């Protein structure tokens, strides 16, 4: 999984 928000994605 992975959330690409914010111009920057972290492991969600």
């Amino acid at each position: 999984g992975v959330c690409c928000g914010v111009s920057f994605c972290y492991p969600c």
